[PDB]
């Protein structure tokens, strides 16, 4: 399984999508996914949450005509989601973030 800062966001630069680990969250809502029993290794078994639309709300990552934003979890084994993601640009910018969305750090 790839997923580490590095390892996801050396993935996404080459094959330009996610690992094979992730699925969406209307996918995990599918296989049974409820956030609130923190099940989602139960039902998709290594499986992690990514791919879905990161909207940016707050404008805390950059903004350009154009630019839509996707997210993924980082280091999710199991029971209740952690707190770190990997946030990319439509023109693969890439930043992390450790405190669930509080700040970033561009990492390529």
């Amino acid at each position: 399984v790839i997923n580490t800062f590095d390892g996801v966001a050396d993935y996404l630069i080459r094959y330009k999508r996610l690992p094979d680990n992730y699925i969406t969250k209307s996918q995990a809502s599918a296989l049974g996914w409820v956030a609130s029993k923190g099940n989602l290794a139960e039902v998709a078994p290594g499986k992690s949450i990514g791919g879905d639309v990161f909207s940016n709300r707050e404008g805390r990552l950059p903004s350009a005509s154009g630019r839509t934003w996707r997210e993924a979890d980082i280091n999710y084994v199991s029971g209740f989601r952690n707190a770190d993601r990997l946030v990319y640009s439509s023109d693969w910018l890439i930043y992390k973030t450790t405190d669930n969305y509080a700040t970033f750090t561009r990492i390529r």
